[PDB]
């Protein structure tokens, strides 16, 4: 069965959160994810094999904070220098060099390839959910768990969080009436995050939730509204979002566009991340 | 005051040490406890919670109604989030959610449940005629007191009690209780919350009241929200129930938000108007509460 983390591990701040593994002083990420009281347990011992690859923040253990009054804490390697959300909020204009955004973003699909090979889907891609460390190495956070748990009917799945990732397909209308939606999604998701890198916030991000979940499936995809950016950049954008995900590239696919497989300077991006990290850490 | 955004320092504390967390503080001059949501702001979050403040409209204080105490910005160091707090009267009695999951069968009477909806219609009429649209109408965001004095939930700028599941004005939400006309979809491209869109959360919430859960509670959020602009209006499971009260329900459920009644109409429905014994019921209801704290 599952543990109460009491003794085990303790939440320290929020980042996902830092945490501490008590005995050890040994430091954690902790993915906090509310529960229903079993087949919990059975799926991470599934998943947690996924985990291992560089670009996934490796499982640890898992452990629920009972009770009603449940709560999942899924526990991964420490990622010292936060999320790229953090980063770019913390960066002046809030925007990421393109060679910066370049690396980042083959870290996702790299960690995504691995998942969608294995028939994974993410579900969750987005700034908040890429961490770095103080090398700056890219890791996701979590590596199916969440998208289980989003399947299951029941009073821990009654809420629809925030749609500016979301891809068409998932988004329920009259043509579209079951939602049908692939591993694709995750990589419409890439692309809003790449745009989250260049521009400090997906689109539509000033409009009303109700109103983004409207215009997703019938506006065209989203594009940078910058003309300082080049054509590669552009062009992977565009192929992340490919509005009808029949005709999306797959992780694959993406790994090979330009903007992507070609970076001449990623020995001194890597250097220029970590320096960035410790000057505008806070 | 309910229209400029201080530190809260010397007007409101914390008593009891996440993000839209609310916690038990105090008014600082007087003693008196509130509840208190605490959320970090951005700077810029910071100018659109003043706008805001301006679009806030200006009513009395009403028996049906947890008070609005008023906004306040907790302040952090330079590079760091500041705080939100939006202050309300404290009710300690929990919520009619919480009143139903105590209630063995998780089920109320019928007479609790037009008396709840009556005191909640009441809040509503006093917020609608002040122009002011509640727009989150459900058991969880209806509060007992000690006294079992049924109040709306008022934090001014949000409507809602549990912690915000996202980043405020982020998230679409639980969509449960929502009116068709909020939900945004093939053939209402421009989502209206009109102020019959509480009434309409109303009738819902009679049914969370009636069967422990809202309709489409075995449906996926997404698909729920798929579902509700297009199915008929949903209704009651069984057939036990009074004749008034299916008519009750039938009246908040109009598909329609522009041919459904007004909250003075339904205050008047027979459902509503005719409890022979509201007395009782109070009574009941104060006892139930008591016999919860212990
Ligand atoms: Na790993």
């Amino acid at each position: 069965s599952l543990r109460d983390p009491a003794g085990i591990f303790e939440l320290v701040e929020v980042v996902v959160y830092k945490g501490r593994h008590v005995k050890t002083g040994q430091l954690a990420a902790i993915k906090v994810m509310d529960v229903t009281e079993e087949e919990i347990k059975l799926e991470i011992n599934m998943l947690k094999k996924y985990s291992h690859h560089r670009n996934i923040a490796t499982y640890y253990g898992a452990f629920i904070k009972k009770s009603p009054p449940d709560q999942l804490w899924l526990v991964m390697e420490f990622c010292g220098a936060g999320s790229i959300t953090d980063l770019v909020k913390n960066t002046k204009g809030n925007t990421l060099k393109e060679d910066w955004i370049a690396y980042i973003s083959r870290e996702i699909l790299r960690g995504l390839a691995h998942l969608h090979i294995h028939h994974v889907i993410h579900r969750d891609i987005k700034g908040q959910n890429v961490l770095l460390t103080e090398n700056a190495e890219v890791k996701l956070v979590d590596f199916g768990v969440s998208a289980q748990l989003d399947r299951e009917v029941g009073r821990r799945n009654t809420f629809i969080g925030t749609p500016y990732w979301m891809a068409p397909e998932v988004i329920a209308c009259d043509e579209n009436p079951d939602a049908t939606y692939d591993y694709r999604s995750d990589l419409w998701s890439c692309g809003i995050t790449a745009i989250e890198m260049a521009e400090g916030a997906p689109p539509l991000c000033d409009m009303h939730p109700m109103r983004a979940l409207f215009l997703i499936p019938r506006n065209p995809p989203p594009r940078l509204k910058s003309k300082k950016w080049s054509k590669k950049f552009f062009s992977f954008i565009e192929g992340c979002l490919v509005k009808n995900y029949m005709q999306r590239p797959s992780t694959e696919q993406l790994l090979k566009h330009p903007f992507i497989r070609d970076q001449p300077n990623e020995r001194q991006v890597r250097i220029q991340l970590k320096d960035h990290i410790d000057r505008t850490r806070k």
